[PDB]
């Protein structure tokens, strides 16, 4: 029996609620001065809507809340640990709900048979996937709990740097990938690796008839022909790693098939090149393909995860966005798989002599935390567990992504140029060279100053990632032209509701009709520093 | 500077969330018929949203949930027990928030100085208010906090009843109000008292033009003429206590206004009648009168609170309501007031003899808890003194009335039949009379049969607070005229947004195009029994 | 007054956990199934876990109460402003009377935005250990970070990469008083060589009765060494001093305000840079405030702010002496010695690289923002209102008898090597006296004394001797200042009495067991970095 | 059975559950909750396991 409406029904309700402060225009631009226009220096406490960042701003449920009050804070093997591991092996090993094992009811339920907990959770044995566990986690690490993605790239970063640097002195390599964002890439270059974007920037721009794509075209998909062009091009010797971000935040977060994934994984085993994902928003992405990719709409978002990962080797993750959470990062590599064949070192009878895993695990207790907690409290880690599982339910994707096609849907009907089409999975993201029509030069910086303008005039602050914060202008030729010139407005999960996005809409048609009167940006320190968007000073001006 | 715009700007978000579940027509159906049709027996675990009533349902600030952890759950003198006394003062007597004590704060930031604790918090001598405080609240105890709002009305009327027995044993009388609630009422028809509502049923009804009064008309407040034919007509010593509620409830949660407050407590203290205020939802109240009255737009909620209890001799206050609270009751009288004049036992020589507070306090003890925590435990003592505070705050107020007016509109702008407006403080309402055109009878009881639909299809409930569950047919001929024949939309506070409003408006809006398929209800068991909607067994047949 | 011989408690138990039920077996099993490494056993199996003190500290209900105001922003997050002024009014204003507690404005709730940006957003402060406002934008010189060996390895990284542009081939000399097993990996795979110069004959000194009248203050860092090193190696071989309070690798023992002025002095006296490595600040200021002279009527607080005058830097573990179960930080003067050292600048005169902004892009780039640097927004306020806790008196008064209850416990019942006096977090016993000379250094016996304390009754200390600290693994200088110890931390305001009457009777045990004790052969990982956590080992009988 | 009343026939007149539920619903609370919140309900069902 159906009772059909012309709305939907909610799924969700406010089970807490904080307040907003009170702020004239002109508070706003006392702060913006005192902190030199530095969209990351602006407080917290002095805005409307905050849409910097989807990392680490999410309102948990309350079963995330009960379970910070089941965290573990014990120096040694606290429970979370196991828990947190095997959640990771329920949604990307498993493969499905039916066969999840979901060990975290033991806690929930406060179980109290030690000899169960031993057999179930303690002194379990996994091998031969991305966790290992027991004794095979501790003769074989492939693991690693981390405080965020930054974290477990940079560890990652530094290792095979080591590696290479030993095995190849002064010798640069190619990192290529379909996105690297400014922390990978910032870290890369900081390494002395090349990065590379490999993507259809030309489909990027096209918009649909009516302003909404009947299938959603995988815009973040890697060019299969540039990656084997740029492979074949500079040799595959100098291509120690292939990257590949899920969904693509540097593309506007447009999603990636599953299809492409499986091209990635040819052209990369093809030359035996280890394949590394960058899956903080897996979740979204999972939801696309299965909403949009011919044979997936009848999988769910846990099944549909476990396939991605099977085409990786190695993958980092920043479990502050599709983690549901406020904190939590992860680096995991297959057991003995190819990325553990490269950068390990062997005998010639065939044992390992230097494990990279073991390189790995030294570096995060020297510099992070015990493997056990990886700089995270126990409580954070009971309440990432469960945020990873809510992150699989449809009714919760469904509306996350629809209150994203919401606002680029909004941007459009109100006539906004250059509104990128179909939303990201976590952002909604505008052209600012189609928004300024051409009026403005690569240096003008006016998309800084966009973004500066709704912070001024309405308290909301959005993030410039074009030209300015991807360093446009510090980048070589290729480079800048895999530049997406583009202000970014990222959406909490669980956070917002329609009447925050109502005010947005409003206030975003306003600034494009007085569009001229947004200043330029000149930067006046730190025009060279790396990842300079957070820490370089800004200067408006008029445009002339 | 000013940068205008056509949209408000949001003045909170959503702090945590929970889920609401997925459930089909087929369970929702299953789940009505193995409950007996009775709303209240339905699951809350089945529905997507839940109107029931804003009574307790608040999803509380982040303050409020730090708040929890400063509770103190000791059996005697709780710290909570002073704060919140201080609050109620802060709030009901200081007017204005730069005269607040805030002594709340000193629980916030964890002082230690016992020296300041017992001169500014344990050891506080107040009187001649509502709160007494110190050696006088045990000599003159005037102030009972308990759980809820309708334990301190039972508490109050049971020792009412008692002293009205025992000096005039076999008089029945009379206690008029703007509007008694099902829980009021029935508790005073439940001592052998006879309730009445004395408004304008007939400004009630008016609907404006375009369905946007100019101003709020304020349809809750009492007819003074109304009062003072009843007081003369069945003679000043028949009429023992005059209540008043704010907002009123019974009459479509309609504003109540300052100057009717002033009539009211003038027409009452000509005769020595004491004025007992229902004060649920005062801070609703306060914001109609500021948004509408003249002179009061450059007031703020707490200055306005505190002038409204001014005209009262005692109240009763459910503050699961207008306390954004999940749970908490208050009883007081003025400190040796009206009130404790007619109700106490005097000596010859006029010192006190049998003092009406200790009577009232020995009943609170005995059958609700001990007078520090009165049935409440203490973290949620101190989570409603925060959430009072909360509900004085200008923007938090004004985006909860936006919601209900909000709703209003958007039932009358789909082309709904009898939307009373303008809106409730807490709730929309409509005139099932109107609904149905006249086509549906006052035993039909169509009204449940609607509000059960809204579960069955859509999975939103509501009350029907009409003919059924208002026994329009067990009442007097008099009361049966003040008899409104609404279901009610309750928004509980801060935890719905627009999203669930629209998807409310659309199902009303279907089930309005669908009249002549709301069946009819006809009770099965029950019927004569006191709230009897809460128990009653119902069935449904078409029309 | 009434005295009485037993002290009046100072705190409750606010909330419980429960501990496994566990046998023998179960223990021996897991033992096995873990490689005998203490760090891989689970915590969930055991009963009285003494591995660490840090970050598994029972917080206060006002922390828990804290949670619910962090915020969760990306960029600038209120906690952030909150935490830096938390340690300017702990470790810069020089006592309670000057603080001013700028999160009680968050726990209030101030909505008055102006006085907001005028005492918390916009402060500017400059000229110390914490920058604010532009200033800690043009000149950072603090950051805050998830951990102490995070703050020092972003430390420790910058350094290194400018001793190496600068001298290339060079290997320098850190010195300090007891560089831990983290400081001490990270210097030595930064390519330094870690030297700790203390007094080892004093620390096996015991008092008469195992009860010194006044602590001698054991942690101290033996002056006449300091300058004969600098002199050995050559000042210019000497780029950074640390200074470890209290000394946690020499027995946690306390290191008097003297000897902080003293290595001050020195230091300057070449142009070192003094750097303090203060995860426990708060224990250590208290036992200046019990032991040195004309320190009794000074607070913790005071002392705090008196012991970091004499540094130019330091870098802190906060998940210790900050009652908490996260945060780091490093910080360091505003334009003092180490930023003159190590800074690059220009013939005018002005900085060219400013150490302060490489340290940012470091920090940055591999763990946080600085708003956040790797923390969640609620263990930002709950960690800053733990570091007011531990200034507390009372607290701290009872957080180090439950060491001194436990070391004399130990020295009561007969046990034998128990260092004098107790530390401010741990208990330390001496393996070789222990043992009575009977095993060799290369036998590991104290590792298997820990783990058999774990198989027989659910305790887990650890190992902090010959093993972990890896004595076959360092130079014969290095080796004769290793302590063979292992440690009994204590959990911060975890455990009760009932906790350590039960460690005190298991260790009598198991002392008069000696001869049964096995000895570990290390079968992996003999040469890893920090081997102690990752080793494995198997046990063997004593011949 | 003492404190009910009773029909002729056998059944029940007046049942002294429903006169017990009618004084707790207008003197305490629905019987959903009986003047408790909603989360003071779920932790008395743990503690009572607890004990
Ligand atoms: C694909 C991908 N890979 C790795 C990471 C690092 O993970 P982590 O260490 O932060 O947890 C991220 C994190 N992205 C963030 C937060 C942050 Cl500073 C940022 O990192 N870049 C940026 C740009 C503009 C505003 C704010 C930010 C975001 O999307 O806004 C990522 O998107
Ligand atoms: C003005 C006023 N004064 C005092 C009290 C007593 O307070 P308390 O004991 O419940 O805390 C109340 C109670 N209000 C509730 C709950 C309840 Cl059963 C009811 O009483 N009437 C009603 C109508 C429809 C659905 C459910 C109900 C509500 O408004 O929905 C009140 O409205
Ligand atoms: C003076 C000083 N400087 C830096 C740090 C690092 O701080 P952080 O990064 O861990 O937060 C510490 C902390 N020491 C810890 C943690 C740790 Cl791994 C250890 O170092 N030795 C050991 C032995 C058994 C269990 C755990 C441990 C402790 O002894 O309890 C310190 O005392």
């Amino acid at each position: 029996k159906q009772y059909p409406l012309n709305v939907p029904a909610p799924h969700h309700f406010t089970y807490a609620v904080r307040d907003l402060p009170e702020v004239t225009v002109e508070q706003r631009e006392r702060a913006l001065q005192a902190t030199h226009y530095n969209e990351f220096a602006f407080p917290s406490g002095m805005l409307t809507v905050d849409m910097l960042s989807d990392s680490g701003t999410t309102a948990m449920t309350n079963h995330q809340w009960a379970s910070l009050f089941l965290g573990d804070e014990a120096y040694g093997r606290n429970t979370g640990y196991y828990v947190l591991l095997d959640t990771f092996r329920d949604i990307f090993e498993r493969g499905g709900e039916k066969n999840w094992k979901k060990i975290i009811d033991l806690v929930r339920t406060d179980c109290r048979d030690v000899e169960k907990m031993m057999d179930e959770v303690y002194l379990c044995e996994y091998e031969g996937g991305l966790f290992n566990g027991g004794a095979a986690q501790m003769e074989r690490p492939n693991a690693f709990i981390i405080q965020q993605g930054r974290a477990a790239e940079s560890v990652l970063m530094e290792i095979v740097r080591n590696i290479l640097a030993k095995r190849h002195p002064g010798k640069k390599f190619t990192i290529p990938s379909n996105g690297h964002f400014d922390t990978t890439e910032g870290n890369i270059k900081q390494m002395g690796s090349i990065p590379r974007n490999l993507y259809n920037k030309t489909l990027l721009w096209e918009t649909p008839e009516g302003g909404r794509y009947e299938k959603n075209p995988f815009k973040g998909n890697m060019d299969i022909e540039k990656l084997e062009q740029l492979i074949q091009g500079v040799g595959p010797e100098n291509v120690p790693l292939i990257f590949t971000c899920i969904t693509n935040n540097p593309v506007c977060g447009q999603a990636v098939s599953m299809g492409n994934l499986k091209e990635i994984n040819r052209v990369a085993h093809k030359y035996n090149i280890p394949l590394v994902f960058d899956t903080a928003r897996w979740a979204e992405n999972a939801y696309f393909i299965k909403m949009n990719e011919e044979g997936y709409a009848d999988k769910s978002i846990a099944e549909i995860a476990t396939e991605m990962f099977s085409y990786c080797d190695a993958f980092t993750m920043s479990a502050k966005k599709d983690g549901h959470a406020n904190m939590g990062g992860m680096l995991a590599f297959r057991d003995k798989g190819l990325f553990w064949k490269n950068f390990s070192d062997f005998n010639e009878d065939g044992t390992v002599k230097t494990d990279v895993g073991v390189l790995l695990k030294v570096k995060q207790i020297s510099c992070y935390g015990n493997d056990s907690y990886g700089g995270m409290s126990g409580r954070d880690i009971m309440a990432l567990a469960v945020g990873l599982y809510e992150s699989c339910d449809f009714n919760y994707m469904n509306e996350r992504v629809a209150q994203c096609n919401y606002l680029a849907e909004g941007f459009y009907d109100a006539g906004v140029k250059g509104v990128v089409l179909p939303a990201g999975g976590h952002a909604v993201y505008i052209n600012m060279d189609e928004f300024f029509d051409g009026k403005r030069g690569h240096d003008t910086f006016a998309g800084e100053g966009f973004s500066l303008e709704l912070i001024r005039r309405y308290g909301i602050r959005v993030s410039e990632l074009g030209d300015y914060s991807m360093e446009y202008d510090l980048k070589t030729p290729e480079q800048q032209a895999e530049v997406c010139n583009v202000v970014r407005f990222a959406i909490d999960r669980s956070r917002l509701t329609k009447e925050h996005l109502d005010y947005v809409i409003a206030a975003v048609k306003a600034l494009y009709e007085d569009r001229e009167n947004i200043p330029n940006m000149r930067i006046v320190w730190g025009h060279n520093l790396p990842m300079r968007h957070f820490h370089a000073f800004l200067e408006p001006y008029a445009n002339e």
